[PDB]
């Protein structure tokens, strides 16, 4: 690695380079992070259930460690995530009697969470995924069901963005989602963000999770989605990038190593993707991977528990893969 290029330096004129982390992987992958990234996201410890597990009980210790690491290495931090249909405790939606709370009460609890969390990290965290994954991933409706939406109404996203803006008006506020380049879902995401901006809501950015495979989305699809979203005037971040060795239909559990063909195609795929990101450097300002090396990835257990995946630029021994060399040479 002594003579290896540094990802953040190669892309210094193009976008930040980030990694998702937790206190354990910061220790396990510390030198790779130090050597390559200039942005960090908490993989899990800034989600609602990890910050306010019980009402009025805030547990910032893990998030604090992650921010302390970033700040001491001059890394930016993306805050992930305030309002989501997952990893939010049941207390949030319920009264003492157990019934669902009212719209007004859920808005007070949303405001209190957002205010307390965003104000704690103001001046250290420069952007927040305020709404995560509200758009439907299947069927014809615009929006996914969620208790947030059930109890407040469809203006729950408007309110979340306004509460976060009040808590830190210097932050960039994002709508973040996956399968963001499939045309039907891209059109829903575009319509939704257009409608919020058309009302003056402080949404500044779209986060493209980019939980991609070797084949999907196509490069034409990615291009079209970047152009579509940029045409709204928002900032784009690629927020959770990984390139799975398995397509969505491939639920094999048996593979103990990637084939040479998978490794080669993944290298080609990452070179193609980075070439496209560099081409859109004027609208893409950050590319975060959902990890940094193949010794830690949520894809080992999702969508199939207990297998192994190899989605990143560095292998389990933290050495560069064929994908690294193509990514850095665009
Ligand atoms: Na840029």
């Amino acid at each position: 690695n002594s003579s290896l290029p540094s990802l953040r330096d190669v892309f210094a004129n193009d976008f930040r380079i980030g990694a998702a982390v937790n206190p354990v992987t910061i220790e396990m992958q510390k030198q790779l992070l130090i050597d390559h990234v200039n942005s960090i996201t908490a993989e899990n410890h800034m989600k609602f259930e990890h910050l306010q597990p019980e009402e009025g009980k805030f547990t910032f210790q893990e998030a604090d460690r992650i921010v302390d690491f970033a700040c001491s290495h001059r890394m930016a931090v993306r805050g992930h995530t305030l309002v989501w249909h997952n990893q939010t405790p049941d207390w949030v939606f319920q009264d003492g009697q157990g019934h669902f709370v009212s719209r007004d009460v859920l808005l007070e609890r949303m405001k209190c969470h957002i205010s307390t969390v965003v104000r704690r990290y103001k001046g250290k965290i420069y952007c927040w995924d305020v709404i995560n994954e509200a758009v439907a991933d299947e069927g014809d409706e615009l929006l996914r069901p969620s208790k947030w939406r059930q109890i407040i109404g469809d203006d729950f996203m408007e309110q979340a963005f306004l509460y976060a803006y009040e808590a830190d008006p210097d932050a960039l506020l994002f709508y973040n989602d996956y399968n963001e380049c499939f045309p039907e879902k891209r059109e829903k995401i575009f319509a939704l963000v257009k409608s919020l901006r058309d009302k003056g809501i402080p949404i500044h950015g779209i986060g493209m999770q980019a939980h991609w495979s070797l084949t999907r989305p196509s490069l034409d699809e990615i291009r079209a989605a970047i152009e579509r979203y940029a045409s709204l005037g928002v900032v784009l971040h690629i927020t959770e990038l990984d390139v799975s060795m398995f397509e969505f239909h491939d639920r094999r559990t048996d593979l103990a190593a990637p084939t040479s063909e998978m490794i080669e195609r993944q290298a080609e795929r990452y070179g193609q993707i980075f070439a496209l990101f560099k081409e859109y450097r004027d609208v893409i300002q950050s590319v975060t991977f959902w990890g940094i090396a193949d010794d830690h990835t949520w894809l080992d257990n999702f969508p199939v528990h207990g297998r192994k995946n190899w989605p990143l630029l560095f292998d389990e021994q933290h050495k560069p893969k064929p994908a690294f060399w193509r990514a850095v040479s665009v």
